[PDB]
């Protein structure tokens, strides 16, 4: 749009404004199907799905030349501040979950733990480790560690938004034997100020280089970030006439 033309504007914001709320969709289904909520799950597709015909609507409306289409305000319950309700409004919880085939010289006996570190204030603190599996290149670590964060703080915030969280993966050096750095993985905590959850596997790293096997880990808060700027705009749903 040219800076000066408000009616084109308005039309680039209703749709940025249908494509957020697409995007609430999907995050919160998303979230219902990893918690085994079939109901959640199938009620926000639907919503997804009215939102995406909106979306068209709007956009077919520009492919053509017709008047952007009416539209008004209405409200949809998310329930964001109550996803994993398991956990406090300070906590933050980190679960290694396993190994997948480490590229090490050893089939079995290579024996494992993971380091965790979780940036603190004022660079930095939070470290801690796994057990050690015995015996496995694809080890089932299932363990949880939980930390405090403080959303108030602004530097807390400057975290969630620049850094992550750092996941070192080491062999157990036996009888005088120092133990072996297989690799390590960063996972970047952003994700979380919109979603409630990181889950996924990551590839060991070494540089720059990939080393290997692969880690699976969750990262998990009561609920995300902007959870309060998110509220905002589950008040003000956008939604065409009729």
């Amino acid at each position: 749009c040219d800076p000066t033309d408000d009616i084109c504007e308005i039309g680039v914001r209703m749709e940025e404004q249908l494509a957020k709320q697409l995007m609430m969709c999907k995050n919160t289904r998303d979230h219902h199907k990893a918690m085994g909520d079939v109901a959640g799950m199938n009620r926000f597709e639907n919503l997804a799905l009215t939102v995406q015909k909106d979306l068209d609507l709007v956009r077919y409306s520009k492919r053509k030349n017709e008047p952007l289409p009416k539209f008004h305000y209405e409200k949809r319950s998310f329930n964001i501040v109550h996803c994993n309700t398991d956990l406090t409004d300070s906590e933050l919880e980190i679960v290694v979950v396993r190994g997948i085939s480490y590229n090490v010289a050893n089939p079995k006996d290579v024996d494992t733990y993971v380091r965790v570190e979780f940036p603190l204030l004022n660079d930095e603190s939070f470290k801690t480790k796994t057990n050690v599996i015995r015996d496995t290149s694809s080890p089932d670590y299932d363990e949880r560690f939980k930390v405090d964060i403080q959303r108030t703080n602004r530097q807390f915030q400057r975290i969630f938004k620049r850094h992550g969280v750092k996941f070192e993966i080491y062999s157990r050096g036996g009888f005088l034997r120092s133990d072996t750095l297989i690799g390590t993985v960063n996972v970047k905590l952003q994700p979380l100020e919109t979603k409630c959850e990181i889950h996924d596997t990551y590839d060991l790293m070494d540089g720059r280089k990939q080393v290997g096997g692969k880690l699976e880990v969750k990262i998990r808060v009561r609920n995300p970030i902007l959870t309060k700027q998110m509220e905002h705009i589950t008040e003000k749903w956008l939604v065409l006439d009729a």
